[PDB]
């Protein structure tokens, strides 16, 4: 459905791109979106498409709007404004001078004292998965991995049981690719019927995990109220849930695509820090935005205050401007530019915990898998939205060619 043009907005800045099913998803969805950097679309672009909003295509001005919290609130950032209304995570939907005393103690659940801690727990399984896959000579690398990995570690990290993940991870979707048979409002509301009885024995009866780190902290030497709490712990179950889980379907899907790049960090494995980081920018996949605060003009476009705007952290490194050749993957790109964890006040404060989980998947992959490819005949779908994945990825190889450690 396309939504009646607001008065203020000309048709020719019109570009009716869908985030939630992009036309040009079958060639790939960083492909799909990048049809806003062809050299006839505009640098600010209106779509009608979920419910009307403004989208910002290149690196320049999605980094500007992100450094711009005045102008650019994060109070509404997620489109349809059904969703952005609804979304009330911690810190996410604040801006700042509100925002950022809670990022301290996001940051103590997730940063990086928290990875040291989980270190060897990450490496173990990593380890075990793939080692269990190994003989088989295929996988669903999807539910094979890409899932439980990185989601195991989540639930450890925040003493969930592991029995919840079908649950929990179906309602974490319906907020970033839903499926239709429930509003943002109503995926919430249900991660909150579960979250709010757990918040509430966690601060009568404290323990070690995150949770309980979260329900019982402080913020700027006060306490988190419950409410808070469970709104932060809200950010962090999606996080752990939709966001590692995805990149590494699309990591998995070009090297099995790429003998080339697989062979060149077997070789020289003191790339894979490297790889890692240019795989972040090429397969970058989040898109959220914020809501103009005020009428605003902004490289020559009148905005209106209430207006939304999507700014793709995927697209800035895609970006012609910012990356030479920025479809092509080089493992010995120079300055790779992205916004691939966000940009401005609200950077990713899971990063240091997903790179490590790409990293030791890289090396523990190719140490026992170097040589795999696509299943016989299938062709890989995407799929697009505030975060953006893999439908499904079938992998095969010869276990003659693999390793056990
Ligand atoms: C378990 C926690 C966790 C994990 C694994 C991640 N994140 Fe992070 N994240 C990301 C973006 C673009 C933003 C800023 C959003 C905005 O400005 O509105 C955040 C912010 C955040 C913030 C503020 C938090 C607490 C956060 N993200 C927890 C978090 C992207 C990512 C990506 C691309 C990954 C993995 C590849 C990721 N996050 C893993
Ligand atoms: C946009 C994000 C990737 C970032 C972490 C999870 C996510 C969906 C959010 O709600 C904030
Ligand atoms: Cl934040
Ligand atoms: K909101």
């Amino acid at each position: 459905n396309l939504a009646p043009l607001p008065p203020h907005v000309p048709e020719h800045l019109v570009f009716d791109f869908d985030m939630y099913n992009p036309s040009n998803l079958s060639a790939g969805v960083q492909e799909a979106w990048a049809v806003l950097q062809e050299s006839n679309v505009p640098d600010l672009v209106w779509t009608r498409c979920n419910g009307g909003h403004w989208i910002a295509t290149r690196g320049q001005l999605i980094r500007e709007a992100y450094e711009d919290y005045r102008h650019f609130s994060s109070e509404c950032p997620f489109i349809p404004r059904e969703a952005g209304e609804a979304y009330d995570f911690i810190p996410t939907s604040m801006d700042p001078p509100e925002q950022r005393q809670f990022r301290a103690l996001a940051n103590q659940v997730v940063g990086m004292p928290v990875v040291d801690k989980l270190e060897n727990r990450i490496q173990e399984l990593a380890c075990s998965l793939i080692e269990s896959l190994r003989p088989q000579g295929q996988c669903n690398f999807t539910e094979d991995y890409a899932e439980p990995f990185p989601i195991r570690i989540f639930m450890l990290l925040a003493g969930l049981p592991e029995e919840d993940i079908p649950h929990l991870k179906y309602l974490t979707d319906q907020m970033t690719r839903p499926d239709g048979s429930m509003t943002f409002a109503e995926a919430k509301e249900a991660l909150y019927d579960y979250l709010i009885p757990i918040i509430e024995q966690r601060r009568q009866k404290p323990g070690t995990d995150a949770i309980s780190i979260v329900a019982n902290g402080q913020v700027n030497g006060r306490p988190i109220t419950s409410d808070e709490a469970k709104r932060m712990c809200g950010l962090l179950l999606v996080g752990g849930l939709d966001t590692v889980v995805n990149f590494l379907s699309f990591s998995m899907e070009f090297l099995a695509k790429s003998p080339e790049h697989r062979q060149e960090l077997i070789e020289r494995p003191e790339r894979i820090p490297a790889a890692c980081e240019e795989l972040l920018r090429r397969f970058s996949l989040v898109a959220d935005g914020r809501i103009l605060t005020s009428d605003y003009e902004f490289h020559g476009v009148q905005l209106k205050k209430g207006d939304q705007i999507l700014l793709p952290q995927m697209l800035s490194g895609l970006d012609e401007r910012e990356n030479a050749c920025p479809m092509h993957v080089d493992f010995s790109r120079q300055k790779v530019s992205h916004t691939t964890f966000g940009h401005g006040s609200h950077l990713c404060l899971g990063q240091h915990l997903a790179r490590r989980e790409i990293i030791v998947t890289l090396k523990e992959w190719l140490t026992r898998i170097p040589d795999f490819s696509i299943a016989p005949g299938a062709q890989i779908q995407h799929k697009s939205g505030i975060v953006s994945g893999v439908q499904a990825l079938p992998l095969v190889w010869d276990p003659a060619t693999t390793k056990a450690v």
